[PDB]
């Protein structure tokens, strides 16, 4: 599991990349690895609001269907419609082409409660080690 240096991470294995007025959201390399082959993604409609810590979509693999929760609150301004044709982009590039939603974050300080990269790598170590 690759973990990128400038993202913030939630315990449930979703990342946020923040770039000013916009925050992009996807699930991590860890998350796709443990999901297996992703066969379907349920993404929200544009204009919808997402709230920090609440499911905004689901990702269906050959073995599981999990909720993907929003790491921060805001408004879905854009959705990766690429995931309809190739869902697998989540497996092949969880941090670049497999991004799920782009939001306009409504509460910026939310970023400060998320895990930075060493805290998330460590938590993933503790999870891998918990079996
Ligand atoms: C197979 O049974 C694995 C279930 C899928 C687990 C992964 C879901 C990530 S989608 C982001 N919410 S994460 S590993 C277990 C929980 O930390």
């Amino acid at each position: 599991s690759n973990v990128l240096d400038g993202l913030k991470y939630a315990p449930s294995h979703e990342w946020v990349k923040h770039e000013g007025s916009v925050a992009t959201i996807g699930i991590t390399d860890h998350a796709q690895d443990h999901l297996g082959e992703v066969v379907f993604v349920e993404l929200p409609e544009p204009g919808v609001s997402v709230t920090k810590g609440k499911g905004f979509g689901a990702v269906e693999s050959v073995k599981a269907t999990s909720d993907v929760n929003s790491p921060i609150s805001g408004e879905v301004i854009e959705v990766n419609t690429g995931l309809t044709g190739k869902p697998g982009l989540i497996n092949s590039s969880p941090y670049e082409d497999g991004w799920m939603i782009k939001i306009k974050p409504t509460s910026p300080d939310e970023l400060e409660s998320l895990l930075g990269a060493k805290e998330y790598t460590k938590f993933c170590e503790e999870e891998d080690a918990a079996h």
